[PDB]
């Protein structure tokens, strides 16, 4: 299915800004495993990005596996031209990040994805911008994913929680992905915004 992502510009620092309470939680809904991780993310784009907000409910966090996804961690896969290939063209992108705010690229331009994390009691937020080359317009339709890796504390991946693919393949099918369609830019700009 497709998620309406809203036009805004947050700061990246790992606390809420304002403008995200005005937009709504998508909450992945595809668990792999039973586990009482869960997660939720808030989706904004402005003229040159995309901005993901996580929430991940987790009471351990590992990260001692070297192995990146077997780590606890955040995965946001974009089909930027929409191609919905069945396999990566060189628009796709896969990008992870650790509760230690630690990045690794599958696919793409690691110089695109910026991001900050933060502890919290029970978890860990990510903020994440990720540089889109397509000017994005009202009504541009991605595709897009999101999946968090659940650790425990043997350094192992338990679990997998997703958004969209519920078949272990995103990760080598773009077409896999599902839907963001990009609305709510004004045509006008601003004008003198009055003292
Ligand atoms: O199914 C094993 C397969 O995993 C590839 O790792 C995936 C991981 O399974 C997936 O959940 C995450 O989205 O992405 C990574 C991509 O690295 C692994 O790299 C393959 O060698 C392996 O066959
Ligand atoms: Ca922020
Ligand atoms: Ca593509
Ligand atoms: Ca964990």
């Amino acid at each position: 299915k497709r998620i309406y992502v809203s036009y805004g510009s947050p700061v990246i620092d790992g606390e809420v800004d304002d403008i995200w309470n005005n937009v709504e939680w998508n909450i992945p809904r595809i668990y792999s495993a039973t586990t009482q991780t869960n997660a939720k993310f808030k989706l904004m784009w402005d003229d040159n990005a995309l901005y993901v907000l996580a929430e991940v409910y987790d009471p351990v966090l590992n990260s001692a596996n070297s192995t990146p996804y077997q780590q606890d961690s955040v995965e946001i896969f974009l089909d930027e031209n929409f191609d919905r290939a069945i396999s990566y063209q060189s628009d796709d992108l896969h990008y992870r990040v650790n509760y230690n705010n630690f990045k690794t690229t599958d696919a793409g331009d690691i110089l695109r994805f910026y991001t900050k994390t933060k502890l919290l009691p029970d978890g860990y937020r990510v903020e994440a911008r990720i540089a889109l080359s397509k000017k994005p317009i009202n009504g541009t339709i991605m595709g897009f994913e999101f999946q968090v890796n659940e650790a425990d504390s043997s350094a192992r991946r338990v679990a997998t929680i997703n958004m969209f693919d519920n078949t272990g393949n995103a990760w080598q099918n773009p077409s896999l992905f599902g839907e963001i369609k990009l609305k709510g830019r004004s045509d006008n700009a601003v004008v003198p915004i009055n003292p």
